[PDB]
């Protein structure tokens, strides 16, 4: 194996496991095998829990800027080791080494940085009742919270989770997905380095079912999810009926990309490309159900197709790849499922639509970026989540159509409109229901912008102020100064 | 019966169930029928949340300051029917009139009154990210809240739910507790009365089967629960595993009054005799773990139990009464059953200990103010929340030991000190791990004030500026004002 | 006189002045004589102060909610005698009853009835520093505020510089323009009647003198000021001068409207008309310099005529009439100044540019609807407020240099842009150098929005969340729980 | 002399001024010249406006992280360079190098800090209208800002005027008190070091005159100004006069501790004597008028006479001195002024009372740790500020005295109690008119706490939040997305 025997990440070190059990993980390019990683236990977890605590308890005595100064030492250890962090990420996910050196650890380390410059900004509130009592509220820490990664943004996704969680002076236990272990070891290597006491950022190593053991421990205060709407659903589940715990959840999507007849035709091209392909079709909020009004769908379409020919399909360890492998032969099975399903139901195949079995494609999970005309609301491709580079194109008439279309479904991650004109774009924007939403780009996701679902796409927020208030608990304390009135006397 | 047939209140009238079923509420007092009243079915449910879906279209395409308006007159109509209210409330739930008159609707159109001002700052936020782009985010109704009842306070529960539901813009279903099902449906009649469309406050009746088919409806965005431990954790784990519900849970507490050497011992009786005994013991922040410190601990217990002895227990229909039943004949069974457990298990009982059937007693469900000394932190009275009129007092020695015992508990709900001491108070509080805090005074809830439990005790918070803020659902939306840079190039 | 001899305000009564001296106002419309006006001394500004002294204690010292209940009350009242005051105050000011029925009143009592609902959410905050020590802010009143107003809006200028101050807690002093002294009056009466406590909104009358007055005044905390910039200058320096008050400032502007060549013509045509003539021209965010893009000028030019011609200019106590006079002879003899500065600069006159002296005109101070095009920057007429019904059409060619020659002013008010292309809507609102900016629309002020001005057109904000803080100061509390180390040991 | 010739420092370099004129800063404590510094003239003032118009637009343009990570930088190299700024800042102010070892950096660079981290915060709001239009605000920079410096915290003053000015994307022109000109230049390096871009930080030096000239200059939005009350009041109506620019001023006090019954009196002893005499005595926020009550007076003094006698006076050069020299000659006599005046109006001389001419200290300006006993309201040294170390002790008998008395000034920085009771720690508080109050502690100002004065003793605030708010002018967009309805018809 490229990087031997991988294990548990404890109490400032790495660490043992005691299950007896490893997994396998593997470079989705070309079969090697990465590594052995051990799977932690139900001990493993206890353990980790009263590390968790244990540290948590150091952290939040520090000052909030103490803690701000270890953060943003952290984001300067992440800053320099970029390259190699990216290396290592681009080997375990197949994700473009282009993308993996502009993207994952730079906007891993965009958030820790936000959030390391507001953990001074925590306030509570103080109001007056009358001259003789007042409130005041206090933000206190949760206390341990467990962060649960999936696979195709492995080191940015404990980012996200982790940063606002110790700049509110919690501690985390995280589980990276198993498809993707690696990267998360790293992560807690440059958080004990940093400063960050011993405890508080723990990472557990396994499947599903060391998930379960977070979301069961009662001594978790919250769990942040990354995943599946069907996981989610035990977790969230699981979370609830065990302590009652805080939950936060990201869950995928159906979005709906919208090309108006009054679009630059160009801009919108290039959006619904990026929104359909970036990673290999392998991102939450990818706008697949592209709406195109009738009027300029010819001119649109030829558009796309031409962009889609350019796309350079190779080795995600080749600096001029800018689409790889998926992530596993499970994620490709299930992708060229889909296509089948499309192709069934009537589906115009316009792009792609196959594996890549040439030369060193063999050796990879690889699936040509794939493109469905004349779609229709009722087709399997159009109604579920895909996770791959399939992108179905649907006609409309009219504005309410689209609008209305768009909004028939239980996701609700994303959404997005292309038009030039000022009314349109607003008018619309605000009619369709998702939580995400972009006007003549897509894809973004600053720091300052809350992130997550509406309907089934979600529960609460990541990053923006807001997601930081998310990670404390309020406590109000009322002063009386005066007499207590006896109410029995 | 008193009130006759009761039914639901959909769409702006009531309306016969389809259940075939019916239940039962009855005086606590006397035992005389109040009314029967019809269950909802599950098509009920159905209809119930279409036409709240109708309701909140209309009630979120007015104005803020129009729906502003209508809050403020449904505040005078509860106003004005304050005392015609508070005797059905005081009928059904064997609460004295002299609490229901000024206590329940009060405060519940109290906090009416507050979110109807409040209703015209729900703001989102605005940041740039550079000249070409910014982002803003609106705060939108989540659609159609579901709302569950407890019976000790009806209809302040209604009102408490429905207020920040509404001033945000959403429609509310709100199941009353079966024990209690009679004003809510006169909160529902006054909001039709102020103006609020059909629709964006029905009431559904029926017993926990009914609330199930609440937290599972898939057209339901949200549910807030007030109940116990064992029925949140199967609502919120209902609630996420169908739809992916928003949840607020508020779920009872076993809170500490800790009174240290340096209290106010005539101050600190008073408090514990009102944190013990409102309500005949039933409200889920009562302080009753009472910790006293050695050093005057007969002092206080005298205090206390010369004020138990001054309680007027008696019919809750005479205002002179401040102490009445219990709300029915299985919670008496239930206190009655920790009585014994506190007896047996070696607590002195200092005060009370048995039902009172003398008299009319005998026809209600009444339990006397029950006090006990000598108690141990592994005894069930002082580990299990009762919900009932008993008090365990707890000696301690040391500040340390008053924290650490009051904290060993899995409850969170609320806690208190009594003490002169300026930095005894605060520094004491900041260490309770509970979300409502009081010193030197205990059990006010002001609209201002935002309150919910740590740990097991709850999920989210009510009242307050924040808990309108998590009655909307955050958009986020970054307009791309320069040239879209092509990532596919 | 239409209406007798009117007074002071001062501690819930009409008082009688002691300056020994009265002015007079009249009807610009008529010449007819409104009211003798007793002007106040130093002395009764003292006595005003003295009064608003006591009544902020009684005021401040109720709670917030009390504030509310209040405020609500004096909106009812508004309401109910919306058509009685919109008759006077046309009287007083020659605004069309048109306007006066529909704006004045409805827009004052719409900020009293926002903050009214605000008075509740003004919060302090609270900051720990670490486990020993704590902050927290309270939001204190000012004391005593003035407010100065502007004959062009009396009432509603009375109401959005009360509204804030009252809610907050503070007692004012409202001085109107001696051009307009009666509707002030009228809310005085309108406060007391609703249960503001005597002296809490007192009424001084007069001249600049008694604006100085007040400014000067040791007991005066705050002044706010509505008016010409050079009067400002010296108010602001006065405030400054003689006890550090806080101040606000709104100052009038030359603002720019800026007509692209992808606007909708009509739509810019009716924003360019109302945004030059409402009010008879006399509004300080009016849009007197219009910029238009050279391809649309002459077809945007003809449009603004033909709407020009069909202004209804007549009596303003007809409710047919849109256009009345001037509220005096010196505001005529300022605009017809104007108008011949114009003419004699080579501004073409397009509409307008003359007297009304016809049949009952000659007895009123009429001025048409004025016109001018081929405008140059370096006119007095485009540099200068005129504060009249003049617009100045000026033509561009690119939109860098509409946005240079728009923000190349010292004038810093309002902007605003017709355009209907997404990106250029907001890229040139971020680019002018205005307080209050309007995207396809002109002259909305809602009460959420906070308006005021950049450069010399003001300091400070009125209207919105932000204003109601401003009412208030800060006082910050650090609270020692531990050991105070010694520094001299 | 020490450090040669000093100059300008304006587009990223040191300049030549073009006065021809220079004036000289000395080390009070031996009167050696350490530099002569050139004054700017009118030119070079307006140059430096020049320069600073071109820097805002290159600092404005960068992203907010980007501005964020440049002033973490320049902590850094604050940090780096503590010791070394520390010495030169003991020599320019005679200040003693243990104070400004660990205080005048440490604080100045931990509210640059602050303000670096929160620079990414600065958020506008978001609020719908009707479904056809909604208002956004942005929160722009000011433009170019003035500072303006007093001696007493040279280095600390201009890091807390620039932090916030920076952060929100403005730049600042910068003028030291011309008693300590030297450590703003090396701040004015520091920030070009750190990537501050070219005339973002801007230093001009000389006496009041050049202060004016900032604060007249057309060019400049906003002041902040740190001095006395004479000084202050004419700044604030020079900028008001001039352009209507914003105002921010800290304006010295005349503080009240109150020292209660019930204090712990080694604790308030020590408050006393630190409130008092750090810096020499030359701090704004000081606790000059020393109230006691009378039952603990003896006691009281008793205690602050033997910490007073153990004060360490000397060379502020030799770290074991914690009390130096004044700043000045005409501190000096002024000073000693107010002691003849004690003496004269019969307060008791119980320490110090005379300048120390032995040795050494004869080439300073010392003055020994003064304290007066008996002293009464009508005294000049308890009615004015002496900004030196002069304690004056009053007697009082009740809590509602020494409240009265405290509050019977026209000063309002800071107030602070001491006391072991909970009630009267914050109700004391909440009645003493002061922006800046202590309970059971004095002096320290963290970041995140608003400071300044209330009455004559400021306008505005430093530090917190808020500050950074009031750094950035407001700007409210309103976009008309549906039809315009048209006003003229
Ligand atoms: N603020 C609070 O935290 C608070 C206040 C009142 C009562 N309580 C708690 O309520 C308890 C009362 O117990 P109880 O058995 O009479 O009522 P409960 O807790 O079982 O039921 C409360 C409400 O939930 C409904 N319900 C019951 N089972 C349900 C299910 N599976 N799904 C959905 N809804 C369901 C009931 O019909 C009722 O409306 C007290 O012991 C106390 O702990 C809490
Ligand atoms: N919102 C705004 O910015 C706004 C709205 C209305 C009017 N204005 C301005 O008001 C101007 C009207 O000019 P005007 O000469 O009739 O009135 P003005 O500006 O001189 O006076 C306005 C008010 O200030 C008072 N006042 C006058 N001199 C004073 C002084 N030295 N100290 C204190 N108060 C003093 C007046 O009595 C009146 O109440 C217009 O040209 C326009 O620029 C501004």
């Amino acid at each position: 194996s490229v990087y031997g025997l991988q294990r548990l990440y404890i109490a400032g070190a790495h660490a043992d496991a005691t299950s007896g059990k490893t997994f396998d993980t593997f470079d989705p390019a070309t079969g090697e095998l990465l590594a052995r990683v051990q799977q932690a236990s139900a001990d493993d977890v206890d353990r980790a829990v009263a590390s968790a605590r244990e540290g948590q308890r150091e952290w939040a005595a520090m000052t909030a800027m103490q803690r701000s100064r270890i953060l943003r030492r952290a984001v300067e250890l992440l800053r320099e080791r970029n390259d190699a962090l990216a290396e290592l990420e681009m080997r375990d996910t197949g994700k473009p080494i282009a993308e993996t050196r502009a993207v994952d650890i730079v906007t891993g380390a965009d958030v820790i940085e936000y959030y390391a410059g507001l953990a001074t900004a925590i306030e509570g509130l103080q109001v007056p009742l009358r001259p003789e009592s007042f409130v005041y509220t206090r933000r206190e820490p949760l206390g341990v919270c467990a962060g649960i990664g999936a696979w195709n943004y492995p080191i940015q996704i404990a980012c996200w989770k982790s940063a606002p969680a110790l700049a509110a002076g919690n501690a985390m236990i995280f589980k990276p997905s198993e498809v993707t272990p690696l990267s998360a070891l790293k992560l807690a290597e440059i958080y004990t380095e940093a400063g960050v006491p011993a405890g508080v950022f723990n990472v557990v190593q396994g499947d599903g079912s060391v998930g379960a053991l977070l979301s069961a421990h009662p001594g978790i205060a919250k769990v942040s999810f990354t995943g599946g709407v069907e996981t989610g659903k035990k977790v969230m589940s699981l979370a609830g009926a065990s302590s009652l715990k805080e939950v936060t959840m990201e869950l995928g999507g159906k979005s709906p990309l919208i090309v108006f007849d009054d679009a630059d035709l160009d801009r919108a091209a290039d959006i619904a490309v990026t929104a359909n392909f970036f990673s290999a079709g392998q991102v939450c909020t990818n706008g697949t159900r592209v709406f195109v009004q009738q009027a300029v769908k010819d001119a649109f379409v030829e558009r796309v197709l031409a962009r889609v020919a350019r796309i350079r399909v190779g080795k995600p360890s080749d600096s001029d790849t800018n689409f790889g492998p998926l992530a596993s032969a499970a994620q490709l099975d299930k992708v060229l499922g889909y296509i089948d399903s499309g192709k069934a139901e009537g589906a115009k195949l316009l792009a792609g639509g196959a594996r890549l079995v040439n030369d060193h494609f063999a050796s990879g999970q690889y699936v040509a970026p794939t493109v469905f005309g004349d779609c229709r609301d009722d087709m399997r491709i159009v109604r579920e989540e895909i996770f791959g580079p399939v992108m179905s194109i649907l006609s409309f008439e009219t504005e309410d159509e689209a609008i209305a279309r768009a909004n028939a479904t239980d996701y609700g991650l994303a959404a997005g409109v292309v038009t030039e004109n000022l009314s349109r774009a607003h008018r619309a924007i605000h009619r369709l229901e998702a939580g995400i939403c972009w006007i003549n780009t897509w894809g973004e996701s600053p720091a300052e912008m809350p992130v997550g679902g509406y309907k089934q796409s979600g529960v609460g927020r990541e990053n923006g102020i807001t997601t930081l208030e998310h990670y404390t608990r309020i406590k109000s304390v009322q002063v009386e100064l005066g007499r207590y009135q006896p109410v029995f006397g």
